[PDB]
């Protein structure tokens, strides 16, 4: 009941984002937490996107909620909002076509959600829970197995020849041609990562193509389409989003990379068209980090204390790993 944004930005002379600079899904407080500890549900694997595995909910803490993999190691347990857009209620995958990883000790063929549940005697996170469940519209124009130009997230000087490789509700996954399945990504239409078929010949810049593509220098999209008889994502389907207008300086809260479990005050370090850099408020520069202006785990002042989630205060003065800030 101590520490308040008011305050703080009186004593600052600050001022913080404005809730209109963000998604609606980064700022939405109002809405109820219904997930319980115990329950089970499916859910992407956050560093391999395009496998699905069966999660537990471990923890939950205001608006958010710590799952762990079944039958896994403590150590992948992650961190998601209660309106993520990666994981679906039990017997989604089934309902869809998608495979599933099964856990730890099973075959895929050895799992049943009923049988599963009473070896386990837990109850499954009822569906009303989840905003994504395909049972919504898919993405205009992004098909599976479609062609399109793609920035790699891990190595974002490059722009590659890729795919649609999965589509969920209104979002699809893309990867990259022959090369491993954990620089995947799920994106959708407006992303300022994705670009059609033919964009770096346009603009001048290098086209990286496939892994290991026969004589790399002479890549031709119009030859690799033949060959693979597959087609273009259409121009027409991408809809990139404008700049985001977040300005340096500004004040909002965001979650710690180092201890996900933690939200900390935070303030604007650097602004990009679409990208901000994060600095917690009190702490060395060198924590400082890059982050898209729509990442899910970034949200305006107060989010925690309307969510019930516990906020970090600035670190004090002369304390180890701080910034005279
Ligand atoms: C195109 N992209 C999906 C992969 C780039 C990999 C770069 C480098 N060989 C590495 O392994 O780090």
């Amino acid at each position: 009941e101590c520490w308040s944004w008011e305050s703080y930005l009186e004593e600052q002379k600050a001022i913080t984002a404005p809730v209109s600079l963000f998604q609606d899904s980064q700022a939405v407080t109002h809405n109820k937490n219904g997930f319980k500890l115990g329950m089970k549900l499916e859910g992407i694997d956050p560093q391999h996107p395009s496998m699905y595995f069966i999660l537990t909910v471990a923890e939950v803490c205001g608006y958010r909620l710590r799952l762990h993999f079944d039958g896994y190691s403590e150590c992948h347990d992650f961190w998601v909002n209660a309106n993520s857009p990666d994981i679906h209620p039990a017997g989604w995958f089934e309902k869809t076509g998608h495979k599933l990883q099964p856990p730890k000790g099973y075959k895929e063929e050895e799992f049943s959600w009923s049988q599963y549940l009473r070896s386990t005697r837990a109850q499954a996170a009822p569906k009303h829970l989840f905003v994504s469940q395909s049972h919504s519209p898919p993405p205009l124009g992004f098909q599976v197995g479609m062609k399109l130009e793609a920035v790699d997230r891990m190595n974002p000087s490059l722009v590659c020849v890729a795919s649609v490789t999965d589509v969920v509700d209104s979002r699809f996954l893309v990867h990259f041609d022959n090369w491993d399945d954990t620089y995947d990504y799920w994106c959708d239409p407006s992303s300022p990562y994705i670009h059609p078929v033919g964009w770096c010949q346009k603009q001048g810049k290098p086209l990286t193509p496939p892994q290991d593509y026969p004589d790399p220098d002479n890549f031709c999209w119009e030859k690799y389409l033949e060959e693979t008889g597959a087609s273009a994502v259409p121009t027409w389907a991408f809809k990139v989003r404008p700049p985001h207008s977040f300005l340096v300086n500004m004040k909002l809260e965001a979650v710690d990379r180092r201890n996900p479990a933690l939200i900390r005050v935070a303030s604007v370090e650097d602004v990009e068209d679409h990208r901000i850099k994060i600095h917690f408020d009190g702490w060395s520069h060198g924590y400082d980090f890059w982050i898209d202006a729509d990442h899910p785990d970034i949200h305006p002042a107060g989010w925690c204390s309307k969510t019930g989630h516990p906020l970090q205060p600035p670190l004090g003065p002369r304390e180890p790993s701080s910034a005279v800030d």
